[PDB]
C-alpha cells in the first residue's frame, strides 16, 4: 500500500522500540518519585501531566500497531499484554474502584515486552508451566479436599483460621509455606484438639513431597531429551 | 457368559466412568457448599439427600466394579482404595465418633482414580518412595534417638515441648521444618540449658545434609540410568 | 590357630550380628519406654537390669571383635563408633555429668553399623562431605568475618543476639536459616541501627547462594562423570 | 632489570604469600579476641600494635606487588580487592564514621585471594553470575513495580512496612524469604485490606517460581553442554 507502508515502517523501525523503552523508563522513575510525598507537593502536577502524555503516547503506538498486524496483534500475548495494560492506563481515575489508579503501573511490565531480553526470559519461564498444569491440578483438588476437612474439623473453634473454606484455603497455603504452621496453627489448635498433627504433619508431607518432585521431574524429564537428541545424532554418524 | 458380559460391558463402558467422574465433580461442589451454613439453612436437606444418592451409586458402581474384576478389584491399589472411601462413606453418622462423617470427603479423590491423567502423576510421585524407604528408616531413627535424648535432656523444664517422647517427635519435626526452631524453641531452652544449641545446630545439620542428599540422589541415580540406556543404544549400532 | 579360629567362626557369624542386632533393637524398644514415668515405676529396675546386661554383652562383642579384627578393628570407622558408644555406655552414673547417662542412647545407633543396608546410606551420604569441606571453609570463614562484625556493630545495644562472637555465629546461623531474620532480629535491629539492612540482606544473598551452588555443583558435578565413564566406553568400541 | 627483577623473585616466591597467609591467620585470631573486652582490659594494646604492623605490612607488600606486576596488578580482582581491603584499613580511626574500624575485618578475606583452594571456589560460584544477571534484572524490575504498588495500598495504614518504596522492598523481600509473611505481614494486613492476599499469594508465587527456575535452568543448562561436548567427542572418533 501507500499509507500503511509508511506507517509500518515507523512501527516496525528501531526508533519506535527504542522511543517506548526510553519512555518506560522514564515513566518507571516518575512512578517511584510519585510515591514520595515530599516531591508530589512540589513537583507534582508535573508527572500527572507526564503520565497523561505516556498514556495516549502508548494509545497511539498501540493504535498504529494495530493497524500494521491486523489480526496477529490480537493473537500475540506480548501485544494483547501491552492491550490490557494500556486499556487499564486509559479508566479514568473516577470511580468506586481507586484500585485501578494502582495497576497504572503494571505499564512499567512493558519493558519486559519491549526489550526482547526480557521476553526470551519470561518465555523461558512460563514455557515450564505447560507440563506442571496436571500436577498443579492434583494440588490445587488435594487443597480443596482439606480445606473441606479443616473448615469442617477447626472452623468451629478457630473462625479466624478454619472457619469458612476461603480462610482455610489460606492457612493450608500458609502452611505449605511452614510460615509458623506450628507455633502460630498447629500448637495452639491442639490445645482443643489434640490430635490435630494427625492431619496437619502428613499435609505438610505430601504438599511438601510433591513440591520437591515436581522440581526434579521438571530436571530429570528435560534432560532424558537432551539424552535422547544426542542418542540421536550419535547412531545419525554411524549409519 | 450371559449377564456377567451384560454387565462388563456398561462397567467398562466410557459413559460408566464418565457417569462417576461426573457425579464426582457434582458431590465435590456439593461438599464445599455444605462448608456454607447459609446454604446449609437454606438448600440444607437438598444435599444430604444427593449425598446419600451418590453414596449408593457409588456402592453399586463398587459392587459392580467387583463382580467383573473379581480377584484382581482386591489387588488393585485404586480399585482397594475406591472401596475404602466408600466404605468410610457408609458407616452411619451416629457414633461416638464423628470424625468419620469429616472422612467422606475422601471419596473427593475418586477423581483421582477415575481421570487417568492423574493416576499417571500420582502414580509417577510414588514411583519415587520405594528407594526413598531405606533412607526414610535411617531419619526415623535418628528422630526417635534424639526424641530421647530430648525427652531426657528438656522435659523436665519443657514439657509442652519435651515432656514426653510423642511431644519430642513433634518439637524435633517442627526444627526440621526451621519452625521457629532458634525464637521459639533453641533460644528459650538455652535460657535454662546454655548449651542446648550443642543438641539442635547438629540435628538441623544432620536433618537438612540428608534431606538434600535425598534429592540430589533423586535427580542424579535416576539418570546415570538414562546415561546407561542412552550407553547401550549407541554401542548396539556399532555392532 | 585354635582358640582364635574358634571365636573367629563365631564372631564372623550370621547368628552374631543377628543377636546383636536382636539385641539392639530389643534395647532400643528400652529407652523408649523408659522415658514413660509411669512405666519406670512400675517395670523400673527390670530395665537398669535389662540395659546393665546389654553393656557388658557388647563389651564382650567388642572384645572378642577385637581378637579377631586385631588392627583393623581400630582403623574401621563403624569399629571405632561402635567401640566409642559403648565406651561411652560404661562410664558409670556417678558423676558431675549426668549428661554421659543420656548419651547411653546413641549406642542405638549401632542398628546402622550393624545392618549393612543403613550403612551402605550412610556410607553414601558421607560420600559427599569430601568435596565441600572446601565449600564449608569459605563458609565458616565469612561467618567469622560477619561474626567479629555484627558482634561490633550491634553487640553494644544488642547483647543477647550480639554481644559476643559465640551469640552473633548462632544468630547468623539463625539468618541463614530465614527463622525470624527479619521480624525478630534485622527489624528490631533497624529500631536503633537503620541500615542494619545493609548487613544482612548481603549476608542472605551470599549464604543463600553459596548452598545453592553447593547443591547444584553436587548435582552438575557428578554427572559430567557419568558423562565421560560414558564418553569412554562409547569410544571403546569403535576401535 | 636489576633491582626489579630482585624484588619480583621475593614477590612471587612461595614464602612471601606463606608469610602473608600466616600473619592473615595470625590477625584473623587478634581480631576475634579483640572482641572480648576482658581480653581488651589486658592484652588491650599489644593487638592494637600488632594490628598497626600488619596494616603496613599489608601496604608494602602491596606496593611491592604494584612494581612487579604494573598494569596487570590494577586489572587483577584479587589484587583490586586486596588494595581496597587495605586502602580501607588505612583511613584514620578518627573520623564522624567509626563504620570503617568495622570494615578493617574484612581484610580476613585477603585468606580466599591469597590461598588458591578458595580462590577456585570463589571463581566457580562467582561464574554462575553472569548468565544470572539477566534474570535477576527480571526480578529487580518485578520488586519495584510491587513495592510502588504496596505502597501505594498499604503504606497509609501500614507506614512501617509499606509507608516507603524502600520499605515495601525490604518488606517484599521478607515475603520472599517468607519470613512470618502470613501471621506477621499479610494476616494484620487483611484485617483492614481483606484482598491483601491478592497481591502476596500471587507475589509468593512468581517470585518462588522463578527463583526455583532459575536453579532449574542453572542445572539443565549446564548440562547440555556437557552432554554435547561429549556429543562431539563420540562423532569425532566415527570419523
Ligand atoms: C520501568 C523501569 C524503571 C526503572 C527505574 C529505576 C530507578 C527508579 C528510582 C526511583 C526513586 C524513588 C525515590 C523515592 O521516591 O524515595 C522515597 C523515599 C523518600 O521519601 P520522602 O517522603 O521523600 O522522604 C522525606 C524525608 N524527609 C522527612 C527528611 C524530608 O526514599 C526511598 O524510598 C529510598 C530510595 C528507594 C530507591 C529504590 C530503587 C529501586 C531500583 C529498582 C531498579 C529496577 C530496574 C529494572
Ligand atoms: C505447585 C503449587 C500448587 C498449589 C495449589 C494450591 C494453591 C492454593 C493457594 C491459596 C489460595 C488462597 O489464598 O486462598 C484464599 C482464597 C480467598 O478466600 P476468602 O474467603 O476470600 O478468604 C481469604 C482470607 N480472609 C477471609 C482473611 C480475607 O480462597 C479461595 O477463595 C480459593 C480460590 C481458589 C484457590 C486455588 C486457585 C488455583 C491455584 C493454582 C494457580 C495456578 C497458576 C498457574
Ligand atoms: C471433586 C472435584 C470438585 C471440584 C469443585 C470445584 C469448585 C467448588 C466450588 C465450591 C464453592 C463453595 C463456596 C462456599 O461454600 O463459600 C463459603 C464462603 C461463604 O460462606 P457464607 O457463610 O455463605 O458467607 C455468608 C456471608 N454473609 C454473612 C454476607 C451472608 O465463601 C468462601 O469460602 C469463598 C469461596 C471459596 C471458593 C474456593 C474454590 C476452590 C476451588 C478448587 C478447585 C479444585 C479443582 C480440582
Ligand atoms: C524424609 C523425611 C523423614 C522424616 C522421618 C521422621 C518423621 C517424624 C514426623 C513427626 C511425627 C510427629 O508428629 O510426632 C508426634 C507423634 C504423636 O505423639 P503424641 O504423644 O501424640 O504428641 C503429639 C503432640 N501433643 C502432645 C501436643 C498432642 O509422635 C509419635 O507418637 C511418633 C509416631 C511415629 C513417628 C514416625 C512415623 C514414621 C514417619 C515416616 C513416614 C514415611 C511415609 C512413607
Ligand atoms: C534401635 C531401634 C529401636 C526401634 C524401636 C521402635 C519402637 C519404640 C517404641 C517405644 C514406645 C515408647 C512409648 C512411651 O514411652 O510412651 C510415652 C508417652 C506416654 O507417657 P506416660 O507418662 O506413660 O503417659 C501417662 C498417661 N496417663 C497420665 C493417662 C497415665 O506416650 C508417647 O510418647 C506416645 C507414643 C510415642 C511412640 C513413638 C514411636 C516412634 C517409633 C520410631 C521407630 C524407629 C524405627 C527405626
Ligand atoms: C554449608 C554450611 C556451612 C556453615 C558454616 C558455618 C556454621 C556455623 C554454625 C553456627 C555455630 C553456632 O551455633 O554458634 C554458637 C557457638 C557457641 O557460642 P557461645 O558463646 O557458646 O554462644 C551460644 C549462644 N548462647 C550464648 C546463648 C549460649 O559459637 C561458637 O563458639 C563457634 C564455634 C565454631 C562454629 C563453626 C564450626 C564449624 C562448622 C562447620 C561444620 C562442618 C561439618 C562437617
Ligand atoms: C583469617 C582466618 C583466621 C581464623 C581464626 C580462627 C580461630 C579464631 C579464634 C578466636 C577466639 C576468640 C574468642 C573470644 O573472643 O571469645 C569471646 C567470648 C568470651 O567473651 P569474654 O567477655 O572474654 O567472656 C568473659 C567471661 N567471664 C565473665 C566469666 C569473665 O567467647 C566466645 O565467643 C566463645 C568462643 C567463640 C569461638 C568462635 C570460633 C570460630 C572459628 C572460626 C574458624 C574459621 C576458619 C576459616
Ligand atoms: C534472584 C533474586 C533477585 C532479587 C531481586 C530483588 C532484591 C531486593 C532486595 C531487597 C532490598 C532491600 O532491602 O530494600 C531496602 C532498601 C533500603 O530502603 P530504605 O528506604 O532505606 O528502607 C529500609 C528499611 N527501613 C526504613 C526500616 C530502614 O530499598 C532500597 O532502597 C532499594 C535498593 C535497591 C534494591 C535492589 C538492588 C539490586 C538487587 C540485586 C542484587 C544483585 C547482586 C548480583
Ligand atoms: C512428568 C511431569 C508431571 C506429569 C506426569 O507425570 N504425567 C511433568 C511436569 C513438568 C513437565 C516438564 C515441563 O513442562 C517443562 C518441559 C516441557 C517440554 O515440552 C517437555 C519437557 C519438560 C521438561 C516437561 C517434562 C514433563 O512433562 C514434566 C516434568
Ligand atoms: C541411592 C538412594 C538411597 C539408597 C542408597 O544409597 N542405598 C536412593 C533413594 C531414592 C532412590 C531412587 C528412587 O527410588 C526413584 C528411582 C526408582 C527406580 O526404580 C530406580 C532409580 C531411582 C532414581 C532410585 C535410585 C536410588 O535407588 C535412590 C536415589
Ligand atoms: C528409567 C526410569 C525407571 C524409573 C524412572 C524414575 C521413576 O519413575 C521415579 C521418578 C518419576 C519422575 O516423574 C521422574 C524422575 C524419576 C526418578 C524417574 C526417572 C526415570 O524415568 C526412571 C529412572
Ligand atoms: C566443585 C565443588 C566445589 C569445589 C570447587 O569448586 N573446587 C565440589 C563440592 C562437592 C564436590 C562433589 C562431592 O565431593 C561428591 C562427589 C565426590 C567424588 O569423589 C567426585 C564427584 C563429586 C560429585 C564432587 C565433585 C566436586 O568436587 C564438588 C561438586
Ligand atoms: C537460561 C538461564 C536464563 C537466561 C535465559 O533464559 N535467556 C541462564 C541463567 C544462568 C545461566 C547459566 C550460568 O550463567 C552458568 C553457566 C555459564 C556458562 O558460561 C554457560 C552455561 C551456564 C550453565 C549458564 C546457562 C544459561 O545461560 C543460564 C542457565
Ligand atoms: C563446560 C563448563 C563451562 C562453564 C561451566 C559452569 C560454570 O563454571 C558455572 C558452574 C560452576 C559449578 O562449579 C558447576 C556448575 C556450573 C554451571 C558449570 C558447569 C560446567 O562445568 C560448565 C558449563
Amino acid at each position: 500500500s501507500h499509507m500503511y507502508l509508511r506507517i509500518t515502517n515507523i512501527v516496525e523501525s528501531s526508533f519506535f522500540t527504542k522511543f517506548i523503552i526510553y519512555l518506560i523508563v522514564l515513566n518507571g522513575i516518575t512512578m517511584g518519585l510519585e510515591t514520595s510525598k515530599t516531591f508530589m507537593q512540589s513537583f507534582g502536577v508535573y508527572t500527572t501531566l507526564f503520565n497523561q502524555i505516556v498514556i495516549t503516547i502508548f494509545t497511539i503506538e498501540i493504535i498504529l500497531r494495530i493497524y500494521v498486524h491486523r489480526i496477529s496483534f490480537f493473537k500475540d500475548p506480548w501485544s494483547l499484554f501491552d492491550f490490557f495494560v494500556v486499556a487499564i492506563s486509559l479508566v479514568p481515575t473516577s470511580s468506586g474502584f481507586e484500585i485501578l489508579r494502582v495497576l497504572r503501573v503494571l505499564r512499567l511490565f512493558r519493558l519486559v515486552t519491549a526489550v526482547p531480553q526480557m521476553r526470551k526470559i519470561v518465555s523461558a519461564l512460563i514455557s515450564t508451566i505447560p507440563g506442571m498444569l496436571s500436577v498443579i491440578a492434583l494440588m490445587t483438588l488435594f487443597f480443596y479436599i482439606f480445606a473441606i476437612m479443616a473448615t469442617q474439623l477447626f472452623g468451629e473453634r478457630f473462625p479466624e483460621w478454619f472457619g469458612t473454606l476461603g480462610e482455610s484455603f489460606y492457612t493450608l497455603f500458609q502452611v505449605m509455606t511452614l510460615e509458623s504452621w506450628s507455633m502460630g496453627i498447629v500448637r495452639p489448635l491442639m490445645e482443643v484438639y489434640p490430635y490435630a498433627w494427625v492431619f496437619f504433619i502428613p499435609f505438610i508431607f505430601v504438599v511438601t513431597f510433591v513440591m520437591i518432585n515436581l522440581v526434579v521431574a521438571i530436571i530429570v524429564d528435560a534432560m532424558a531429551i537432551l539424552n535422547q537428541k544426542e542418542e540421536q545424532h550419535i547412531i545419525d554418524e554411524v549409519q
